[PDB]
């Protein structure tokens, strides 16, 4: 479905690294920067995940990384990066998040590179679906929208 | 839906680590030991993959590891293991292999731990689906069936 800035963000069901079900309500009351990647096991998506996590204030809100990687890959990625403060969530089972946010690459069954910023009421205050041929998402614009809440 | 010993091996379409499509015909004329795992990023499935690849003679035939891991996870796994001869194939897009061979855990969208041994005519000469609550596949029985072809 198509996400528009100003709308309230739809809910979704994804899996954390321990296979617990996670929904948007698990981060109630917080602003969210949602960084969506095709796979954390590719270099550009690795860099995108690290930069949003290091540059966003995590005492201010939450940075979620969502992909169709299996939970097992996301857990192993965090361990190899040596990072215990990074949230990774897996949309592999149902593409609940991908379908609700309009970011499924259907022929690949992977999620498109994308960034959403939600305020603490889950109003969508920023959206980028990264265009083809673009090197990286606009980190600064997304970080500014997240910081401005 | 159900493959039994004495049945013929179904076709499948899966992805190699470079996202090329791979089918049963790519292994024509060889016998096959097909090791199916929920995820190569879990220690038990890592052990199962290493054991079948080390113990099976690879110039009598082919050892295939098939799972719903993304190709990127399988590619990284082979690189980090320093294992450039180990074939891993991803069923993530379609569950083509899992559905054809009756080994999808539908509630998880992961493949059940299982072993199929195919002779060079693609007769299934041995099959095990590891029951829940059993520690490991019967490596010795599967390897003996493969050696005896």
């Amino acid at each position: 479905q198509q996400i528009n800035e100003g709308d309230f963000a739809p809910d979704f069901t994804v899996l954390d690294n321990d296979l617990n079900q996670v929904t948007l309500a698990d981060y109630a009351g917080k602003k969210k920067l949602i960084s969506v990647v095709p796979s954390i096991d590719t270099g550009v998506c690795d860099q995108q995940t690290r930069k949003f996590n290091s540059d966003a204030s995590k005492e201010e809100g939450i940075v979620l990384t969502i992909s169709a990687d299996l939970p097992f890959a996301q857990k192993r990625w965090c361990a190899s990066a040596g990072l215990d403060n990074v949230i990774t969530l897996s949309d592999h089972r149902d593409l609940s998040f991908g379908e609700n946010y309009g970011v499924v690459m259907e022929e690949l069954r992977l999620l498109a590179r994308a960034v959403f910023v939600l305020d603490a009421d889950n109003k969508v205050v920023y959206k980028e679906i990264v265009s083809e041929g673009t090197d990286f998402p606009d980190f600064d614009a997304a970080l500014a929208a997240y910081k401005n809440i």
